[PDB]
């Protein structure tokens, strides 16, 4: 139903422009910076999950 179908859209969006700010840096993989991108990205894609899976 069209509710689920436009949060999902907007999760794709959030997810896409961090994402996009990532790309941008030259940072090295076990800064606090790269550690705290991976755990947003991994927070956002359990939440569309969930979203998904109510």
């Amino acid at each position: 139903g069209k509710w689920r179908e436009q949060l999902g859209q907007k999760f794709e969006e959030i997810r896409w422009l961090i994402e996009e700010v990532r790309h941008r840096l030259k940072i090295t993989e076990n800064s606090f910076e790269q550690i705290t991108f991976m755990q947003a990205l991994q927070l956002l894609l359990e939440v569309e999950q969930e979203i998904r899976t109510f």
